[PDB]
C-alpha cells in the first residue's frame, strides 16, 4: 500500500537536530561529528510485497529489507542490534526500533515531492529533508 511516490534516490538535503538525535541514542563524539558532516543517499525500492530502504555514504552504509508489519532484525548504522517494524500510517511510512528496553521512530512522509524524515527519540525530534534524485 506503500505510494509508489516513496520509490526513487534521494538526497539529504537538510538536517536539524540530528546530534542531540544522536546524542540521546547514545553515539559517542567522534562518530557524531562524522554523522553530522555526512550527506546520504536513501534508495527505496520494491520487489514484491518486499521493500528495500537502502542508506549510502561514506561514513557508514545500511540496507534493510521488510514486509510492512512483520517485525525484523535491524542493524542500524550506528552499529545498534534492533527488532524493528515498518508500518502506513496516513500515507507515512513510520519505522520503529526497538532495543534494550529503548525505542526511536523515524517518520518519513511526502511533503511536496520531498522525503521529509522525523527522527523521533526521548522527546528529541530530528528532521532531515530528502530531495529525489
Ligand atoms: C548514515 C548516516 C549516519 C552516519 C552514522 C552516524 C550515527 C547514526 C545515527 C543513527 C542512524 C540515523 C538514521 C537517520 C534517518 C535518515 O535520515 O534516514
Ligand atoms: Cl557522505
Ligand atoms: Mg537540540
Ligand atoms: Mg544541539
Amino acid at each position: 500500500g506503500m505510494s509508489n511516490k516513496f520509490l526513487g534516490t534521494w538526497k539529504l538535503v537538510s538536517s536539524e537536530n540530528f546530534d542531540d538525535y544522536m546524542k540521546a541514542l547514545g553515539v559517542g563524539l567522534a562518530t557524531r561529528k562524522l554523522g553530522n558532516l555526512a550527506k546520504p543517499t536513501v534508495i527505496i525500492s520494491k520487489k514484491g510485497d518486499i521493500i528495500t530502504i537502502r542508506t549510502e555514504s561514506t561514513f557508514k552504509n545500511t540496507e534493510i529489507s521488510f514486509k510492512l508489519g512483520q517485525e525484523f532484525e535491524e542493524t542500524t548504522a550506528d552499529n545498534r542490534k534492533t527488532k524493528s517494524i515498518v508500518t502506513l500510517q496516513r500515507g507515512s511510512l513510520n519505522q520503529v526500533q526497538r532495543w534494550d528496553g529503548k525505542e526511536t521512530t523515524i517518520k518519513r512522509k511526502l511533503v511536496n515531492g520531498k522525503t521529509v524524515a522525523e527522527c523521533k527519540m526521548k522527546g528529541v525530534v530530528c528532521t532531515r529533508i530528502y530531495e529525489k534524485v
